[PDB]
Order: C-alpha cells, then structure tokens, then sequence
C-alpha cells in the first residue's frame, strides 16, 4: 500500500490533491498552482552509495490552510517512512530556500488556479507571465492585460502554438537572457518542441500581441536580497511541549555544540535573515518530533516573524553545513573516517573528488580548484618588501622568509593548461605599521594596473596564507616570523625562546609560522620547533606526516641549531616548562579532504546599494552562465573568498571589490576568521583555482555576448 517513492537519485514532485499525493508530470516540474500545495522529494546519492533525502513542502500564495496542513502531514509521514533521516523544508511561494530553487534552473512558473478552482497539470492557451529575477528567475502568471506590463521586466504572452517573449526597454540584458529560459521551457516541455518562440521589445509588438492586448499605452516601471547586517546574529532556544514553550540556551552565535541535547529539540533563530532551524534530538519523544513543523510555525508567530520565513528541520547526525557553521568547531564522531559527513549539498553532489598530483595539475582545473593551487609553484616570481611608499626588491637568498613587521608584494607567473597567467600576492604582516600595510595595498593595485589590470590580486594576512602561496619556494618551507623586519635598517635580534608551527598543504609544501611560545599553541596535526637558549626541540604530533618534519628540519638549519626530536606524549620535561608548563592544546584532526563536504563552495552576487551592503545567494550547481558581466560576484571557498569582477559593472563596485568581500566575511554568521584571504579575479582572466569549480567553463564564452547567443541558440 503506497505510492512509488524513495526510489533512486532524482527529483519527485507530488501535488497535494484532496488529501492525496498526486504525481506531477515530470515535463512540468517547476510549474506550481498558487492555490495548491506540493510535496517534493530530492534524493541525493552520497559518495558511499547511500541515499540522503530532502523533503520540501511548498505552499502557494492562495493555497488553503487544510491543504497546507495536508502537505505538512505528508512531509512528516514520508520522513517517517524514510526512518526520520530526511531534512524537511517548508517553502512558501516567492521565498523558497536556495536548496529548493537549485532543483529548477529553468525557473519557476506560478500558475493561476488550483484544485478548488478545478485545474490540473496536463492546446488552446492564453496566459501571461511576469518574469522577475536574476539568479532565481520566477514567472508569475498575471492577468492578460497591458496593465500587468512593466518596462523594467520581461513578459511572456503564451498563445499555445506561439510564445511571445516581450522585454521592456528598462530591462537589463541579463534579465532578458534568463527570460529566454522560461520561453524555451514552455516550448520544449509544455508543447514538447512544437511551438514558435517570438522575441520582441517595446514598440515591436507583433500583430498577435496587439490583437489580444489592444493598443499599447505608456507603461510604468517595475517595483518588485540579503542585507548584510541581518546575517550576523542568531540565537538558540530549547522547546518544551511542542502548550509551546521555549527557553533561551544561547544568546549569541557561535554556539557551543554541547548546548544541543539529544533528549530535547531546539530552534536556531536566524529569523531576521529569513530562516529558522529545528534540530530534532535522536532521543526526543516522537510527539515532539512529529510536531516539529507546528512548533516552528508557533515560533514564527511568537516572534512576529514573517510567515514566509524558511523553516528547516534536521535530525541529529544529519545536520546541514549551514546549520553546523553556527557552532564553534563542530566535530562529528564520523568525521575523520568514512567518505563524507552528515550531509552532502545538492549543488556539489556530482563533483568528482580529485586528489592532488603535481605532475598532472596543469591538465585538471578541477584539481586546481579543489586544492587551491594554480600550479606547482615553480614559476618566475619577483618579491618586494614595502619600505615607506615604494617596492623594495627582497634579497633572493631570503625568498620564503617573511617578517611580521613588513608587508610584501609577490608577483608570480602561473602556467596551467597551455596558458600563462599572473598572480599578485599582497602579504601584510600582523605587526606591520598601518601606513605601510595601506601602502602595500595601493602598490598592489598599482602593480595590477601597470600589468594590464589582468593579474589575480590576493590579499593575504600573516598566519593564514593560501595553500598555493606556501608552495612557491621549491622544497623549502615558507618561514613566517612574528614581528621582525628585513629592511636595511633595524635588523633586530630575536626573542630568547621562539615557537614555530609547521603546517603542510595537500601538495606537500609547508609553512613555518612563529607563534607565542605556550603549550596552548601546540597542535597534534603539525610538527613544531622550539628553540631555547639551551637547545632545540623538534616536536612531532601524532598526525604529523613526514612532509611536515622535513620542512621543520630545514627551518632548524636556518635557525642554526641541532634538534632533539620529541614525539607527542614523549616530551622531556625541559621541553614542558620551556613553554611555562603543560596545558590543553588542540588535538582534533583537520578536515583535510572533507573541507568541501563541511564547507561547500557558494556563489553570491554582491552590491553596494545606496546605504546597505546586500548579498544574494546563487542557488544550484555553480555555472559560468551565472556570472553576469555587469555584476561583482563572490565565490566563497572556505579557505579563501574569490571576488569575480564583471567587465560591465560600475567602477564603484569594481574598486570596492576588496572591502565588499570583507564586509561579506565579517557579517558571516559563522564568525569567519577576519584574516581570511581575499582574491580579486577579473572577468575573462580567471585562475584555474576559480574556473575548476564550474561545470562547463567555456574559454570562449564571452567572445560572443551571452544574450546575443541566447536569441540565436534557438529562440
Ligand atoms: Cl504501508
Ligand atoms: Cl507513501
Ligand atoms: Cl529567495
Ligand atoms: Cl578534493
Ligand atoms: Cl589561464
Ligand atoms: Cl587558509
């Protein structure tokens, strides 16, 4: 007794019809009647072959309340049949989650009608659609009238055998490109290829358009997405009797993972940013868990949030990456073993995981993107130290050593594929004086412009160097001193006892970072170097590969001391108090390869609108076509925030590319490291570590205007 569901990886959509799940014809996936409710099941195949489920129910604007209730019931009971491991989403028309919208990049059509009105999914047609949206394109069915028209939008007059695409004079070219997807969708999916699509603009309306609409009058402009200030703060509550009562458990993110308890379920309030999460404990009694959706709705009312607020319901052990990022260092029991983690985001579920191999890196942009390496780091490079307001060439014998009282500029030529490119690294010491740091940024930008405005520009801060920057010095480790200086003047002497953290990247290169000499700075994944007046300790953590201890050894040579190698837990006590005694220090191993699972890359459009900084998430798989030439985009790799600069965006947004990327970082509710590197990228000159993230990158994509292409490519 059932309906054929669960199945294999794919997408299944039902329309809730008189308390019954009714399959939508697959060629109409994306069409929704505003008067009905739907249930949607996305099945994702994990890398280990297992199946992971996302259950969404979708409420139309004019949808019922009992019908909405049925959709809520079916979402709950389908999850019951899937043994409670799906994550549930309540999606309202016009404010659906990014995860939901990624299932349809032909757009969404919102149809007039519903079950009660007596309408089905199944030609004699006469509809009109208003198409709004850049990243998330939505086609709202509107009254067939000239009064529905706005000159800032594009409209689709559907006449069955003929489809008329009408684009207002005040509509930007990118919006017209997204509107062609809807017109093609109606042609290829509703009429299955047999329909003409006719494109036109203001003043070139065909006789058919004017025969149903009448003569065209003057038309008004259009009136109808994440302010950055609302992203940051969130709170965590514990529910009781979902007589619904909640108690504040944490008032400021990041939250302690220990705050979550298995016997209860919690609400993570992010409502000022438009979403709340319901985290179900695995030992919460089933009355509470089956009533999670009502508990979330009651919370929306109790806090006067908009009823369109996105609601997510997560089972314990299956929390999404966006949920876990609200927590200080979320660590699973499953973490270091296995193939993935609790969740695998739909938009990367089909990304082949390429291990690093320097010999073949020049042939795989995928490897470049996934490891943050544009090449093996063996090309021509000039290094400058900023003294006053000028670039001063650094002694080549000292290449790889960097002093915290300086800021440097690295010009590097990278080769990947059969193409050469340049990267300008702007390293800023944590103790470099503000004027020279600010001078290094200006001279960096100046160096870019004199080199054609084409080189990659990557702002780096001491202690958080990108993986590619470490690998620039042969087999020698990048050595990073705490607040010295290497200029001709004050060649000042070192401290008595120094400490050095020696970390390696996936390419084998290392960096030796001087840190405060205490036990709390130690780390079991890395080798360490402790130099005292007396001797020299070479400490090796239990997770330290041989590639780290070799790099730590070449550092003990430039320090001119012979080591005494000391394994973690096998420490002589002269070592133990040279730090001031023993204390706790980080031992949980790093994500290494699961970073992409725990922090998948995300694409955003940003904008410095008059007064407020706004970011819009780009849902679905990352596509080159999503990069509008008149936009400044952000590709949030975890270790590094790319900022792609469209060639046709305003000069204001172009020069603000650096700070807009940092306003994005500092407002991130994960409380991202403020030292996180930023990497400005120019349109048409993107590095492999950027393009390798994209399905189908065309090296000649922008040679022809994408809109001129689209009207040609069948329209
Ligand atoms: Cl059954
Ligand atoms: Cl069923
Ligand atoms: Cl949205
Ligand atoms: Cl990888
Ligand atoms: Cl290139
Ligand atoms: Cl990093």
């Amino acid at each position: 007794e059932f309906l054929k569901a669960g199945k294999e990886p794919g997408l299944q959509i039902w329309r809730v019809e008189k308390f019954d799940l009714v399959p939508v014809p697959t060629n109409l996936y994306g069409d929704f009647f505003t008067g009905d409710a739907y249930v949607i099941l996305k099945t994702v195949q994990l890398r280990n072959g297992n199946l992971q489920y996302d259950l969404h129910y979708w409420l139309g604007n004019e949808c019922s309340q009992d019908e909405s209730g049925a959709a809520a019931i079916f979402t709950v009971q389908l999850d019951d049949y899937l043994n409670g491991r799906a994550v549930q989403h309540r999606e309202v028309q016009g404010f659906e989650s990014a995860t939901f919208l990624g299932y349809f990049k032909s757009g969404l059509k919102y149809k007039k009608g519903g079950v009660a009105s007596g309408f089905k999914h199944v030609v004699v047609v006469q509809r009109l659609f208003q198409v709004k949206g850049r990243r998330v394109v939505r086609a709202t069915e509107v009254p067939v009238s000239w009064e529905s028209f706005k000159n800032g939008d594009c409209f689709i007059l559907d006449l069955g055998n003929n489809i008329h695409q009408w684009c207002g004079s005040n509509s930007n070219r990118y919006e017209r490109l997204k509107a062609t997807q809807v017109s093609k969708g109606i042609r290829d999916n509703e009429r299955s290829g047999r329909a003409r699509v006719h494109v036109s603009e203001e003043g070139t309306e065909p006789e058919a358009m004017l025969q149903v609409l009448g003569p065209k009058p003057a038309l008004p402009a259009g009136t109808e997405k994440e302010d950055a200030a609302n992203r940051k703060l969130a709170k965590l509550y514990k529910v009781s009797n979902g007589t619904m009562s909640v108690s504040l458990v944490a008032d400021e993110n990041p939250f302690a993972q220990g705050a979550l308890k298995s016997e209860d379920c919690f609400i993570l309030d992010h409502g000022k940013d438009g979403k709340i999460f319901v985290w179900k404990g695995k030992q919460a009694n089933t009355e509470e868990r089956k009533a999670a959706l009502k508990t979330a709705s009651d919370f929306i009312t109790k806090m006067d949030y908009p009823k369109q607020t996105q609601v997510s319901v997560l089972p314990e052990g299956g929390e999404t990456p966006l949920f876990k990022q609200f927590f200080k260092n979320w660590r699973d029991p499953d973490q270091t073993d296995g193939l993935g983690l609790s969740y695998l985001s739909s938009h990367i579920a089909n990304v082949e995981r390429v291990p690093f191999d320097a010999a073949t890196l020049h042939t795989s942009t995928a490897m470049a993107a996934q490891h943050g390496m544009d090449d093996d780091g063996t090309g021509q490079k000039q290094i400058w130290r900023i003294e006053g307001s000028n670039k001063v060439p650094v002694d080549p014998a000292t290449y790889g050593q960097f002093y915290g009282g300086d800021s440097y500029i690295i010009l590097y030529n990278y080769r990947h594929g059969g193409r050469q490119g340049q990267i300008i690294y702007n390293w800023q010491g944590a103790q470099s004086t503000q004027d020279e740091v600010a001078a290094s940024a200006i001279l960096t930008a100046q160096l870019d412009e004199e080199l054609g405005g084409t080189p990659v520009q990557s702002r780096v801060v001491q202690g958080k160097e990108p993986a590619h920057l470490m690998s620039l010095f042969g087999g020698k480790p990048m050595i990073i001193y705490k607040g010295g200086t290497s200029r001709e003047g004050g060649q000042t002497a070192p401290a008595s006892t120094r400490l050095f953290q020696v970390r390696a990247n996936s390419a084998g290169a290392t960096r030796a970072v001087e840190v405060l000499p205490k036990a709390g700075a130690l780390n079991s994944n890395d080798a360490f170097v402790l130099k005292t007046p007396s001797a020299a300790y070479l400490w090796v953590g239990t997770g330290a590969s041989e590639a780290e201890k070799t790099g730590a050894q070449e550092l003990l040579r430039v320090l001119r001391a012979q080591p005494v190698q000391v394994a973690e837990g096998s420490e002589p006590d002269g070592f133990w108090e040279a730090l001031g005694g023993k204390a706790a220090y980080r031992t949980s191993p790093r994500l290494k390869d699961k970073k992409m699972d725990a922090h998948p890359p995300r694409l955003f459009a940003c904008s410095n609108k008059i007064g407020r900084f706004v970011i819009e998430e780009v849902p679905g798989e990352l596509m080159q076509e999503d990069l509008a030439t008149d936009d400044v985009m952000l590709l949030d790799t975890w270790d590094q925030v790319f900022v792609w600069v469209g060639k046709d965006s305003q000069e204001e947004e172009k020069t603000e590319a650096l700070t807009s990327a940092k306003r994005y970082i500092e407002t991130d509710p994960a409380n991202r490291d403020r030292r996180t590197p930023i990497t400005v990228v120019k349109q048409g000159f993107e590095p492999p570590s950027f393009v390798g993230w994209f399905l189908g990158w065309d090296d000649d994509y922008w040679s022809v205007d994408p809109l001129d292409r689209a009207m040609a490519e069948l329209a």
